[PDB]
């Protein structure tokens, strides 16, 4: 434990909190929120503040249903940007039934649940390394969002000169403050891009600080003029963002994928996760990539996953496998991106590297050859699948693959379904000016 | 034949024609064709004015290639609102490769192939009733199109007052004088939508009419300050629009989907064709429905085909049976739009149908009960399958089934899939507002 | 101060969720919550049932008072989880009436059809006295509605106990006008002088003509 309710109450008062905001998040991902007054904590820590738990479902709620609220006094952060008038602290929550039971439908339960499915199979820690891209755009008279982006840096590049605005190092800086440890940011590709990756961390804390990302980043950058967003690809024609998830199981507190004798360093226990991920990886993609846009990101020519392979050196493999060995040892899944959520992301990979590892499943040959320039039945002659080419489509896999939707569970699945369902819908019976622009004149 | 070479060299003397169009249809239903000078009609009438026939397959053409042109004298036709200074006349016309043997990818020809197959199973003529429907929409300062509608109409209000406009009514005048048979028009659902429909006529001729039908709505359309569109569906929301196709059999000069005695008056050769469409349906919508924006039409809702099935009287079947029978006794298909390419379109239809006929297929049970409150399971129980929801469905449907390949030859088939594959890719890549409307903000 | 407008109005935009002032009530008897009950059905005492049935049977009577405006009824549409039907459940889409999960000193009825337009004090009048009016007459409390009323025909819907609330403020007006207890809930001269002001409030409302009624009439007639 990080913090006893003792060190709490003491945190409370010394540093003069004056707002706590009780967060948690949804199905979709979107971080949602009960705030309660500082003289409201007492009942926080008691577990007795309750709310609308029907909201986790999002819009797709039918009857509310009163649902309990269990903060961790672990998740305690004091957002240091909110000052004088009143402090404001969070404390990210599990959701509990009334009875006292945890709610099968709450994301960062079902993780919690397949983290136990990994100890149960001699796993002592999963960690997880993000690496979050986003967008930062302008602001216009109303503060609305435009399509002005905030830079014309490219990838790597000296990003915004140390000036007053340098959104993303004030965004590292704060977060530094709030007791995020980062291991570095650049500026991205495209213009207006820009990427922090924090440090390995278990499962459900790094879920919890890619929630707590997205807040600050949002945050900070609206406060500079500027509009931040996780959207896997804002513009057509440049390079969408993905949130790379670096992955590494732990055995007794090592490494359980370094082999130093083994070639390329990787043990058996490692290959078996890759042939489980390269197994499920089309089936977990609607989850992955939650959003129709997602597909949008996943089309080639902008370094971004396409087709099931993994390799050392490629030009943008499904599955990369870093440098660094040892304790680093890990596995890379780059087809993810930051509009997942970040808690049923890591449920479905784990259940998928989790699989692979039981079934003792056999990993295929890495593909270090450019595979963009192989037709499609070239590309099967060579055993290489495509991944979903639309929502839809990977929609209908996932719902084949029976280990994919063990992995969320019997009600977070039904509402994931229902929602992704009647977001496709929406999409597809829309008529966009590209149509119009194409077909108005022609016939 | 309906004129002689003597015929229509007295025509153009006699009507001082000035300008003639040699007439044609590329593979995407496009309206192309090559203007002579009245000075070399005699070229013209002898078949040997070339042209590079490479253009029949769109922007997919790769390399020029020298191609003859037909003129079919029967289609001669001389446009009444082109005037004094000079005259215009066109030819429909037929491309021939420079041997002198017809060109298999002129979708013309193909429905003549498609046509003797019906002959050589002992059928006379095979005629088509359309119901092109359309929207109108003003024109701004620079001419260019825009969103807003001509008129507020209703279905059958009487549209646009005997004013000085009245485009639809205008339309009609000018097609009766051209020679120009019609049989009914009026306003339709949608404000600024409007149908006129012809009295039957033979496969090639009722197609060549739509095709100088188009022209002559948007050329006249144009010349009242507006803008007209066959498009499938311009504006979400609103109803889309069809070109629904009445099709019958004759044999020996008589219905042959006529029985007296039958129930519903109906032969069992009718029976036949029916299942024939209903077999095919899902796989011939690529071809009836060619463009990525005819899909948006085919949503629920708008009383346009969604699932196969056929009735006398129902919301909206995909194959409906008019009321008057006798001669008259016809099977409509309420799947195609304006926006397919007429002559594929009949091709596959007709070979839908023929294939009924010889392998006596049998038809389904009429639905008369309403179909749009059922479910997908409901439906599947009662054998009622889906249309294709996008064109990238219904082109692999399409490349399934056998017959409706063979329905448009090897090269025009590779050519058709090769152009509406890259039609869809681009659509799928690209980045709708929509998606920015919905996900910029909320990621 | 922060360069905004902030507005209880009941449904300010169309087809956008309006505004409620839901309201939890819970009766003490001698400082004890007296609508708790250990070992009852649903926990809840006999004294909680009437004051249940109270609520029900001058829902309808005492709709005039918690929603006072006219654009209280525009709130009052299904879809926007509003109450539309006088019922009471612990779980459904939108129920007049709901028993929140919690017990002990903690048991209360919610109403739900109250909306922030409401005068706080004689919303709370009408609602303890139809509270009151089921308890001193031990009134017999229907069946909770759970199943789902947003999808039963109107006959079938009145087939079983469950009416719906008043579609406009001049029906509200009429129902409130000929409920003895409801009225004399409020007061003579406060009856007196709220149903006239209502009443020319309404009359306004409809001799008006909104730019609805031209976009729809100025040219289709
Ligand atoms: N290095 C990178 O940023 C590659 C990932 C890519 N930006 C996605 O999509
Ligand atoms: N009567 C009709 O116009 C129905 C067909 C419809 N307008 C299509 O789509
Ligand atoms: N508590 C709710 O979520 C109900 C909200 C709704 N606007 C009322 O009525
Ligand atoms: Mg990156
Ligand atoms: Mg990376
Ligand atoms: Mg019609
Ligand atoms: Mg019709
Ligand atoms: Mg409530």
């Amino acid at each position: 434990a990080k913090y006893t309710r003792e060190d709490i109450e003491k945190l409370v008062k010394e540093e003069n909190v004056k707002y706590i905001r009780l967060q948690f998040t949804d199905i979709l991902g979107t971080i949602k929120n009960v705030e309660i007054p500082v003289s409201q904590l007492g009942k926080a820590l008691d577990n007795k503040v309750m709310f609308d738990g029907s909201s986790i479902e999002g819009f797709v709620r039918i009857e509310e249903s009163d649902m309990y609220l269990y903060p961790d006094l672990n998740t305690f952060v004091i957002f240091p940007w909110t000052a004088e008038k009143g402090k404001v602290a969070r404390f990210i929550c599990d959701i509990y039934n009334p009875d006292g039971t945890p709610f099968e439908g709450d994301p960062r339960n079902n993780l919690k649940r397949i983290l136990k499915e990994m100890e149960d199979l001699g796993f002592s820690d999963f960690n997880l390394g993000p690496e979050p891209e986003f967008f930062l755009f302008k602001l216009d008279e109303k503060g609305e969002p435009t399509l002005e982006l905030n830079d014309k840096g490219g990838y790597f590049d000296l990003a915004p000169t140390d000036l007053g605005e340098n959104c993303r190092r004030d965004i590292v800086l704060e977060l530094e403050e709030m007791g995020f440890e980062i291991e570095a940011s650049h500026h991205e590709v495209a213009p207006g891009q820009h990427e922090i990756d924090f440090k390995y961390a278990g499962a459900v804390r790094s879920c919890d600080d890619i929630q707590t990302f997205k807040l600050v980043v949002k945050t900070i950058a609206r406060k500079h003029g500027l509009h931040a967003t996780f959207m896997p690809k804002p513009l057509f024609g440049v390079n969408g963002s993905g949130m790379h998830c670096n992955l590494s199981l732990f055995k007794n507190g090592v490494n359980a994928f370094f082999d130093e004798n083994a070639d390329l360093q990787l043990s058996e226990t490692a290959k078996h996760f890759i042939a489980g991920i390269v197994k499920h990886a089309t089936s977990f993609t609607a989850v992955t990539n939650p959003t129709v846009n997602s597909y949008k990101r996943l089309v080639p020519g902008y370094e971004a996953p396409c087709y099931v392979a993994w390799s050392a050196q490629n030009r943008s493999p499904l599955i990369r496998i870093p440098a660094s060995r040892g304790i680093s040892t890990r596995v890379e899944v780059r087809s993810v991106d930051p509009a997942a959520n970040p808690y049923l992301a890591l449920s479905v990979l784990l259940a998928a590297g989790l699989d692979g590892i039981k079934n003792k499943l056999e990993a295929p040959a890495p593909i270090d050859r450019n595979i963009y320039v192989m037709s499609k039945e070239e590309r099967m002659e060579n055993g290489i699948v495509d991944l979903p080419a639309t929502l839809a489509e990977a929609l209908e896999e996932f719902k084949s693959n029976e280990v994919m939707v063990k992995a969320l569970g019997e009600h977070l699945f039904e509402h994931f379904i229902e929602a992704k369902e009647i977001e496709w819908d929406m999409f597809r019976t829309q008529v966009h000016p590209w149509e119009r622009e194409q077909y108005m004149s022609q016939y």
